[PDB]
């Protein structure tokens, strides 16, 4: 079997948060289609496929001219993981060689050009993951962990929760909106961050994720402005 | 010298970011009141200094009945960090055993139920911090930090990245509404943060901090609500 690039939008139809959120329009287009679009404009895929537990996802899917998966229920319950969903995905087409590239719906700022640049940021040969992210508002070393017992742990030093921000490492958080990963790596690891990770910086604008109606507005603003 | 339980609020003049904000009203009372109040309320405090270079910040104080240092230009500068101006007002009343608590203006809705819950925390023979802190929106764990330009660690391990939140150890950030210490060990040590730090936990809206004429509307409307 021959490599191919493939891209996977899991796009379930429950959504606690908000309702069928996965079909929820911005701009007359739903989050879908918004996603399905980036992954088409990019260029950088052979097949795109939405996974689906089944019904108006799947035909809106059919309707971009794109591949559907229909996951069981099981795999689309609100505890399935995302990794599973994407092995399920793979075993379905049956490709394990190439890219695969998780394009989750909830990131509707995330463009084709978003996808080609971080595209070009991942290595064939040394094969680690590429991972959309975004800096952090609140540093990450100036937290404490609760361990057992009402006690708690800083997160590395005690030292950091005073340090000056500027001196302390710069920290970014993935964004949901990309993970970029060799196919039979993925497949053996059974995770999408493998090392050596390397991140395609997006800013916070570009990295909103829709889990409310106020998201919802808010990132239809930013595309109007 | 007999142990003094001292509250130091730090309350300077000339504020960058929000003109004047240590006496800014919120619902007709100034920011420097409603943590008057609340250190009064608390019922935890033999004494209640506001250190201050502000004429009119004095003059309030005193109408509220506490204590009043004298802050040399110097030590209210914008770079003058909080310890040197609670190490001043500790050498300026001359008390160097008990503890000292640090009570910002910039957090009006830490009240004395806040302050007197986060003082049961506080051990007399371990002499380990007590810092009021927050919620996080973005769990710490699952960011990366930059270890040279072109490269990203995990801050624990890559597999905390994915990770279900729900089984991560709950992790906070100190808020700046309370910090209490042993006075001898803050003194020693020259900093808020003593191990072995515990945390008082407040909720997101009442951590809300001053820092722009948008936070004041806010905290005096969620006062309304
Ligand atoms: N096993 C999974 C996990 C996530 N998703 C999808 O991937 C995106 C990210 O999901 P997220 O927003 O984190 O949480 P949800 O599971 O969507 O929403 P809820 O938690 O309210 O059910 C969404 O488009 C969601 O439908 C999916 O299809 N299948
Ligand atoms: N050395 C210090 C540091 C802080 N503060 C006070 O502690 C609170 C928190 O500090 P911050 O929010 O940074 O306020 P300002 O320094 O007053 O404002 P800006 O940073 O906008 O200049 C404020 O009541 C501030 O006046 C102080 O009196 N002396
Ligand atoms: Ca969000
Ligand atoms: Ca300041
Ligand atoms: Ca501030």
């Amino acid at each position: 079997m021959e490599k191919q690039n493939i891209a996977v939008i899991l796009a379930r139809q429950n959504s606690k948060g908000l309702p069928l959120k996965n079909l929820r329009k911005m701009n007359g287009i739903s989050l879908l289609g918004h996603t399905i679009n980036a992954a088409i404009s990019s260029k950088c895929f052979d097949r795109i496929i939405v996974s689906t537990d089944g019904g108006l996802i799947a035909e809106e899917a059919k309707n971009f001219g794109v591949e559907v998966v229909l996951r069981p229920a099981e795999l689309a319950s609100d505890t399935a993981s995302s990794i599973s969903g994407v092995i399920h995905a793979l075993e379905t087409i049956g490709s394990n060689s190439g890219t695969v590239t998780l394009l989750q719906p909830t990131s509707p700022l995330r463009t084709g050009a978003h996808i080609r640049e971080a595209f070009s940021l991942f290595d064939e040969k040394i094969k680690g993951s590429v991972v959309s992210a975004c800096p952090m508002e609140h540093h990450p070393l100036k937290t404490l962990l609760q361990i057992n017992n009402g006690e708690y742990a800083p997160m590395r030093h005690l030292s950091d929760l005073e340090q000056p921000r500027q001196q302390l490492p710069q920290a970014f958080r993935p964004n949901g909106a990309i993970y970029i990963n060799d196919t039979a790596s993925l497949i053996a690891n059974n995770c999408f961050f493998i090392a050596p990770t390397k991140l395609y910086i997006m800013s916070h604008q570009d990295s909103i994720d829709i889990d409310t109606e106020l998201d919802l507005q808010q990132a239809e603003n930013i595309l109007n402005h």
